[PDB]
C-alpha cells in the first residue's frame, strides 16, 4: 500500500509527455513506449494483442485512466 503515489504520478507525469497536444487521450502504440518508460522492455507477444485491442485499423484512442487500466 506504501507504493503507489510515487508510481502513479509517475505514469501520470509519462502521459503528459506523451501527450503533447494534452487532449487526455493518445494512440495505442504510444502505450508500448510507455512501457519502456518503466526500465523494462516488452517483448513482443504483449503488446501484439494491445494492437489488436483497437479492433479496427483506423487510430484507436485511449485515455490515462484506460491506458493504466491496461498496463496494470
Ligand atoms: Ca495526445
Amino acid at each position: 500500500r506504501e507504493l503507489g503515489p510515487e508510481e502513479l504520478e509517475e505514469l501520470q507525469a509519462a502521459f503528459e509527455e506523451f501527450d503533447t497536444d494534452q487532449d487526455g487521450y493518445i494512440g495505442y502504440r504510444e502505450l508500448g513506449d510507455c512501457m519502456r518508460t518503466l526500465g523494462y522492455m516488452p517483448t513482443e507477444m504483449e503488446l501484439l494483442e494491445v494492437s489488436q485491442h483497437v479492433k479496427m485499423r483506423m487510430g484507436g484512442f485511449v485515455d490515462f485512466e484506460e491506458f493504466v487500466e491496461l498496463i496494470s
